[PDB]
């Protein structure tokens, strides 16, 4: 079938205006708010295969893979997680409310640090710290391949889309702004993680490209 | 199925050696030789629609678009001709040995004008003058639709693709080399096609992304 249009929630909307247009420091806060998804959907499927070992089927190495690509400016983060049906997609990546939104950007806008937002509920927008377009490649074992694209703007697109690299999980490419390309640098990656995310239970690979 | 890798045919795999590692000015006749193909194939679908016209209900529209990403170092070059099935993309772009393949290199290193490779049968390999790697989506109205993909390894892969926008055609990736990015200038392009593919009997969209 074809590519689908969705709004975004309205608050939704405003909360990513408001990330994507304000000068902020502390913007290394989207690779810890990342990796912490990845190891929640990672978490998610180790769970489920205790009582059903078949959910492994679909891949048994549980991990996290950080691509940077600094010819083409993409930062990939990919996780051998749960995944996200055509529906999760849909659902908790822009349509519905979440209800620490508004909070959120009335906190930032009292001055706030961006690093509390995923505290709030709505870490995964903080990609829109240092990224243009985000594309999100997902495939859950309960439904087909499927790709979440948005480059803000009050909207985003899901498409059908098959990617020999995911055969459970998600994928993550960032198209990352001009003035942020020093997140594609090897070092400054292994610094992030080495700093942030020291306490996550999985592997994170980092592949130079 | 999945991917398939396939050697390149020898003289081939010499000629895309001589190619990327030789410097030649007159690199923009890359150009050229890929509109002269994307033309043939327009030509052979036109024709073909004057016998059997559900040759065209995949598409009835007959172009080529160029379309230049600055950001990700890619100019793609696509058309709406005949497409290549599975076997064309194996037979056609590297497996079978060309006659002229060996004497153009003879020719290359004898000092002949990089510009004559057209004469020479081997005009695609042209596109590794500007590109690192190629990848070729093509869709023919007798097969699924398929990608080639070569960083000139000596080696290409097929795997099946399907991209919405190739109903029935061809569409050329080039991943631009570092010293090559003049090339994904819009009035580079438009200066290139006016003086050097004048006469192309299809409308050329250029589109800047
Ligand atoms: N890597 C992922 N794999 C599977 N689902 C994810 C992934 N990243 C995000 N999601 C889905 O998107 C939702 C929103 O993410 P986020 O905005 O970080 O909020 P939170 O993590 O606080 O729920 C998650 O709850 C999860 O359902
Ligand atoms: N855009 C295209 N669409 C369909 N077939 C193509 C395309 N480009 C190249 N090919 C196939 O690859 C072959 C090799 O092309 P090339 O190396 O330029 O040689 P020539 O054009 O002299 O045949 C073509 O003959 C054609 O069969
Ligand atoms: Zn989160
Ligand atoms: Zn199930
Ligand atoms: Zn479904
Ligand atoms: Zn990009
Ligand atoms: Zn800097
Ligand atoms: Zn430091
Ligand atoms: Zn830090
Ligand atoms: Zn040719
Ligand atoms: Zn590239
Ligand atoms: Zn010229």
């Amino acid at each position: 079938e074809n590519a689908e249009t969705f709004a975004f929630q309205a608050e939704i909307a405003q909360l990513m205006s408001l990330i994507i247009n304000t000068f902020y420091s502390n913007k290394e806060i989207y690779l810890r708010e990342l990796i912490s998804n990845a190891s929640d959907a990672l978490d998610k499927i180790r769970y489920q295969a205790l009582t059903e070992p078949s959910e492994l089927d679909t891949g048994k190495e549980l991990f996290i893979k950080i691509t940077p690509n600094k010819e083409e400016k993409t930062l990939t983060i990919m996780d051998t997680g749960i995944g996200m049906t055509k529906a999760d997609l849909v659902n908790n990546l822009g349509t519905i409310a979440k209800s620490g939104t508004k909070a959120f950007m009335e906190a930032l806008q009292a001055g706030a640090d961006i690093s509390m937002i995923g505290q709030f509920g709505v870490g995964f927008y903080s990609a829109f710290l240092v990224a243009d377009k985000v594309v999100v490649t997902s495939k859950n074992n309960d439904d087909d391949s499927y790709q979440w694209e948005s480059s803000a703007g009050g909207s985003f697109v899901v498409r059908p889309f098959n990617d020999p690299e995911v055969t459970r999980g998600t994928k993550i490419v960032m198209h990352i702004k001009e003035d942020q390309i020093d997140f594609l640098e090897e070092r400054k990656i292994k610094e992030i993680v080495k700093k942030h995310s020291q306490f996550i239970g999985y592997p994170i690979k980092l592949v130079v490209e």
